[PDB]
């Protein structure tokens, strides 16, 4: 079986656009191959949402917006799900070697849809007239690719002559040079601010014990990149010391993880020591934007740009539930660990946001709604999150889990 | 003979930049076959600490010393932007001999900023890469109106490892691709349009093509008036039917679709055959109603789609408008006609349709001829027609096959 790219688009209104990158990347990927054997297929894909029907492109393996439509603003939801799950399945037979297409603003969001949801590593782009504005909502954690079109996209001419040229050598090296060719057991941390005495001690710890490591700036993004690079197969182990992305989450922060938060790494089955990391504050910025739900609560702000508020007792409640609710479906090995004095640089005795009445709540809640659990072991500890003594329990716990 | 840089602060990536370089010149060397010549990698550093760095395995290698020579507060800043200043003036002159086949860095947000202001100055279709750890956020400030390209670092950039050595390589790939495929290897106008003109232009697209024009047709949106013109500088685009010049109305009323105070220079300083025109100074971009400026709330205020509204302009204002276009159009130093039409200047602007007023019009027309009737490379035509009116559309381009070669 041989490996194969596919160029897609919206075939009916840029059949010319599409056939001049298709051609290109074929030849491309042609010129380029030295150790190859194998020519890689290119197959043009069509992902037109309207009634107009195009059958066949060029002399390429063609695949018209039916056949994709088949696999199970509402315009552009249906068929990028069509797309996602027409791709994931070319991957299964198992020589998807690229995913390349062009489109504006409604293309692009399709087609983002559809290649983030395929492994890192294999080569994604897209041509869009949308690359040089706001990305997020595209690319996300992944490694999407977005070329700038430049001018729009409505044929071939002098400037889309080049873009699209290039665009498709792009494309052509990648998949040839991953055709063309870890070690180490990767680890990955949670952290934030105030709480790198803890990781920084752990990643210390780590790297000394023979592990590398992978620290995640728990934003909500990040703790999906974490994810997402576990599910892909990257990280073997994680350490999830900083969960305030959950306090964003069942409050309502401008840093919130989304309701799926833990079980990539709970279906990979990997080990898992968890804590309480900055659990005391849920995230926003400046004070006019923070809802006036609780304009009088305990905040903390840190800059003009962002503001922290103190989770209150109640709040943490909730998010016990939340965790115990994901680790009590632990198919294999876990350990909680929490820090009883306090979970934050700031929910410190003596500073600001120190509340042992909540991180004592907390740390019964949790140990209450995880006392069933086997796998979950579960140990409160005599500290304070930074106590350099808690990072080798985290570092422990995770030793003993661990091969 | 061909040359590609990768760009980087050593001092704190150097085994990023080093792994990257190895695989860029891998890649060149093997995507090469088959042909010969080759193409170096040049590592150059854009360190703006003191620590040192003198060589990176065994490539031909740039320092910061180097490159701040032919360079032309809040010092971070200030030293940002000078290396980047610096780097750009070294990427010209290297340019300059023709041999720069390409260039490629990394950066965090400080480093896209920096390698990002120097990328896009090198001309479009010269490939330019960039890894950064903020390609997924917001890149109007990166990439501009270029064809720089922005691969997502997925994390940090941070030693090498299982992640960033797939990444690194799957952009050095990216690259050796660019380089090498394009290492092997009419008359184009363009105008500027909006949905209220699209008649227009469409009937002008249609002519040009046939009388063995090529077209590009740039949204007016601020944007592409800038994309347009950096274009024509470029040498892609060697004449211009500026048809819709509404962007010169939401810059002096202060709209969300704002050309700047550059609008035109690029196209006279070319010297390229420009027949322009009023289309849409009729209007001025906002949406929604609830953000539109409190002084102006009775101003006839179109609803065009929720997210989108338009205003009509005042007779003071196209009183301005005329201003600045005749203030720049006077600075031809070439051929230049103008073409009013006296019935109307938008489909909103038709005897029926709501931002209607022929006085707001004639102002504009009398104005006009007015502050350039001494220019005497320009020749302001009024015609008895609408914009809109396919006998204009003729008119525009019959104006332009005059001044053409």
């Amino acid at each position: 079986n041989s490996p194969r790219v596919f160029c897609i688009g919206t075939a009916d209104t840029k059949f010319d656009e599409l056939r001049f990158l298709s051609e290109h990347v074929r030849s491309s990927l042609n010129s380029f191959s030295n150790k190859s054997s194998f020519k890689v297929g290119v197959t043009v894909v069509d992902v037109s949402t309207s009634w107009k029907e195009t059958n066949s492109c060029a002399d390429f393996d063609f695949v018209p917006s039916k056949d994709v439509l088949s696999c199970h603003g509402l315009a552009i939801a249906i068929m990028s799900k069509a797309l996602e799950t027409f791709l994931s399945i070319a991957n299964d037979e198992q020589n998807l070697a690229g995913v390349i297409g062009l489109g504006g603003s409604g293309g692009t969001s399709l087609l983002s849809s559809a290649f983030r949801s395929l492994p890192i590593g294999i080569p994604k782009v897209i041509i869009s007239t949308v690359a040089s504005g706001q990305t997020e909502s595209y690319i996300g954690t992944s490694d999407l690719v977005l070329f700038p079109s430049v001018v729009d996209i409505c044929g071939i001419n002098n400037v889309s002559k080049v873009v699209l040229s290039n665009a498709g050598a792009a494309f052509a090296g990648m998949v040839i040079g991953r055709l063309e060719s870890n070690g180490k057991f990767t680890v990955g941390v949670t952290m934030f601010g105030v709480t790198t005495p803890c990781v920084n001690a752990v990643k210390e710890r780590l790297v000394k014990e023979g592990y590398e490591t992978l620290v995640f700036h728990a934003t909500g993004v990040g703790g999906r990149a974490m994810e997402d690079l576990v599910r892909g197969g990257f990280i073997q182990g994680v350490l999830d010391i900083t969960t305030t992305e959950v306090a964003d989450y069942v409050v309502g922060g401008v840093m919130a993880c989304d309701s799926s938060r833990f079980d990539a790494i709970l279906e990979k089955k990997i080990p898992l020591v968890l804590s309480v990391g900055a659990l005391d504050m849920v995230n926003f910025g400046p004070k006019t934007t923070i809802p006036p739900e609780f304009q009088q609560r305990k905040i903390h702000e840190h800059n003009e740009q962002v503001s922290l508020m103190r989770t209150t007792v109640g709040e943490n409640k909730k998010f016990a539930a939340f965790i115990a609710e994901k680790l009590n479906k632990a198919s294999s090995s876990v350990c909680v660990c929490l820090p009883e004095k306090g979970v934050s640089a700031l929910d410190a005795p003596g500073k600001d946001f120190y509340d042992p009445e909540a991180t004592s709540c907390l740390t019964r809640e949790l140990q209450m709604l995880l006392e069933n659990n086997e796998r979950c072991q579960v140990k409160v500890l005599p500290y304070h999150i930074n106590d350099a003594e808690f990072a080798n329990a985290l570092v422990d716990s995770f030793l003993e889990i661990s091969p």
